[PDB]
């Protein structure tokens, strides 16, 4: 699996696209993708639900959690759903691993995070799944993020199960993609998924 054949595809995930192609219309936070997206108008809603049905996980699990801090990890969901830049990234189902995101992207997501509560530092299992959402386990205290996640890095990378890492190479490196971009910059991952597809 290499090369070209890399690039411009969506990984093979229960919501995403089979291929890559414009979106007429994407929802809020997901409009950056819309030039040509692996997520579908549905799916982009679907991202800015409280709960979302995409994987029927609480970030509300401790009450406590901040707008700008929300705002993140709706963006982190549509980078997920609607990036065709993933390719190099992607492995055996598939899902991705260790996608590099820029340190300034990791940085800003702690920083806004910070004030919110969660219960667990790794959210990949270990849950309470009574009500069909995932619930504080007996014991699990509801702590800042910042005790749980004592670094950017902790955040970026536990959250989402390892599908993102932590760069240390900062934006506009080459060398790392971002989770968000302004739409009237043109998408910045494009030239790094065409660069980590080669080598
Ligand atoms: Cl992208």
């Amino acid at each position: 699996p290499w090369g070209d054949e890399l690039l411009n595809i969506c990984m093979n995930a229960k919501h995403h696209k089979r291929v890559p192609s414009p979106e007429d219309k994407l929802y809020e936070e997901c409009i950056p993708w819309k030039d040509n997206a692996c997520c579908t108008l549905t799916t982009s809603w679907e991202a800015h639900l409280d709960v979302s049905p995409l994987y029927n996980f609480s970030l509300f699990h401790c009450g406590l959690l901040m707008p700008g801090c929300r705002k993140h990890f709706i963006q982190a969901i549509c980078f997920y759903e609607c990036s065709p830049n993933l390719g190099p990234w992607i492995q055996p189902g598939e899902r991705v691993v260790n996608v590099p995101l820029c340190q300034e992207d990791c940085e800003e997501w702690w920083e806004d995070c910070r004030m919110s509560y969660t219960c667990k530092s790794n959210w990949r299992g270990g849950w309470d799944w009574s009500q069909g959402k995932n619930r504080c386990p007996k014991g699990a205290q509801c702590l800042p993020f910042s005790h749980y996640f004592p670094t950017p890095a902790d955040l970026c990378e536990k959250t989402w199960s390892n599908s993102f890492k932590a760069s240390p190479e900062r934006r506009n490196s080459g060398r790392c993609l971002q989770k968000w971009f302004e739409p009237a910059q043109g998408n910045p991952n494009v030239a790094v998924a065409r660069l980590f597809a080669s080598e």
